């Protein structure tokens, strides 16, 4: 009913942050939401980090409104450790192999 907002910092791995992403400002999401965090990535052993949170910032740029390329064009040039901004929707976020 009310969702929340936390800042959290990750060091990259060798996988680098260890998630994917979908969405963006140009798609039905209209928003950049982490789709999975990866078993043995970074993102996964710092635990906090879930599966439907929005990015909305990376390290004082905002990616509220960011298209999916403008995105990742700035996830794939921060440094080694990233200071993430999300939101947590109360809403699940529901992935199945079938
Ligand atoms: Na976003």
């Amino acid at each position: 009913s009310m969702g929340c907002e936390t800042t959290i910092e990750i060091s990259k791995g060798r996988t680098g942050l260890g998630l994917s992403i979908v969405g963006g400002s140009d798609t039905l999401l209209g928003a950049i939401i982490i789709h999975e965090v990866y078993e043995e990535g970074a993102a996964c052993k710092d635990g906090r980090l879930w599966a439907g949170d929005q990015i909305l910032e990376v390290n004082g740029i905002d990616l509220r409104k960011a298209t999916h390329d403008e995105a990742i064009n700035v996830l794939r040039q921060t440094p080694q450790r990233v200071r993430l901004t999300l939101y947590r929707d109360e809403a699940p976020y529901k992935s199945t192999r079938l």
